[PDB]
């Protein structure tokens, strides 16, 4: 047993560890955008949330950004010309999605574009791509939780965990 | 009040979560004979309205603590739900025009059962009769932001549900006019 979850071989990042890492990222974002005079209504940071599972990351991250004085408005994948855009994704793997999203948003002429991902899987790149902000790295191993799914289940798990091979083989 | 844009805090984050844990226990009890399990038979969460991502993110994790596994779908600005149990989530229920349509549409697919859970219910806003099975907070006719709820797309990130200062929206409203 040892692992808290009967469906996981091991826990990689707890909810608390993820929030701690996300607070470190939020401090950097607060400093990086301090010369942008972000304000609710007049000038929020535009959060563009990409991929269905990212709703969890996105919910926690905007709240933490608020704790740090970075006000936001959210879009899920418009009116962004001259606004700062921060694309959120719960997992960066091949980078094919984020490359397409970033390139498409540039056509709307935002004042700036950066990306922030909860889980970077550098081993999966099919094109070169570096996110400006990375909460945590994961090696080659199939993880679920914190919004990340296996066949639509286990997104609600509060930690990022390694899915036990027996689960997806059988399924 | 620590928010300069708010008249006062109405529901703290902790109060919302406490109330959501009470609701979660009822849901775990209500569905306990449905044999919910991941993959095989999760509860299907249908999340409606853009601001509902915050409520939905917290609620599925809390339902997980209570042994209710889920999968999620979004309807903002459907799938294999026939024979499945469906719980529709919405951060605010007001006129009920949206939820009435979503539920009736979903019923055309003949789920095993369908219920609604809402974070904020404003009973005084109804334009048609509607009662959610599960209600985190019943709110009177005051204008609130936070916990997913916006004013012109801002303030969703506020961790509490707070009463917006009238000056904020009459000043912003006026400004939005100088632009049109
Ligand atoms: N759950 C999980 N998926 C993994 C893992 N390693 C790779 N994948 C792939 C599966 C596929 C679909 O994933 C949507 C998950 P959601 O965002 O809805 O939570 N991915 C992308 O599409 C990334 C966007 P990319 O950079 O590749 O374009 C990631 C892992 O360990 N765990
Ligand atoms: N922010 C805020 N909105 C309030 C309040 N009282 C009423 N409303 C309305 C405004 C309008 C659009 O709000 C989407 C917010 P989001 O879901 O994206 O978070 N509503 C609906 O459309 C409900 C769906 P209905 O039941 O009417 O069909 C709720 C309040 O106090 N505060
Ligand atoms: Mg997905
Ligand atoms: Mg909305």
């Amino acid at each position: 047993p040892a692992c808290k979850y009967d469906f996981a071989t091991s826990v990689l990042f707890t909810e608390a560890e993820l929030h701690t890492r996300m607070r470190g990222v939020a401090q950097r974002i607060a400093d990086d955008y301090s010369n942008c005079n972000l304000k609710p209504l007049e000038n929020p940071l535009v959060i563009v949330s990409v991929l269905k599972g990212s709703f969890v990351f996105t919910a926690d991250m905007v709240r933490i950004l608020g704790d740090f004085g970075v006000p936001t408005r959210v879009e899920f994948l418009c009116d962004i010309r001259g606004k700062h855009v921060l694309v959120l994704e719960d997992i960066l793997d091949t980078a094919l999605t984020l490359r397409e999203v970033v390139d498409s948003l540039k056509k709307s002429e935002p004042a700036s574009i950066k990306t922030l991902v909860a889980i970077d899987k550098p081993g999966g790149r099919k094109i070169p791509f570096t996110a400006e902000y990375v909460v945590a790295d994961v090696p080659n191993v199939f993880v679920v939780g914190y919004g990340l799914d296996y066949d639509q289940s286990y997104r609600e798990v509060r930690d990022v965990v390694i899915l036990k091979p027996s689960v997806y083989e059988t399924w």
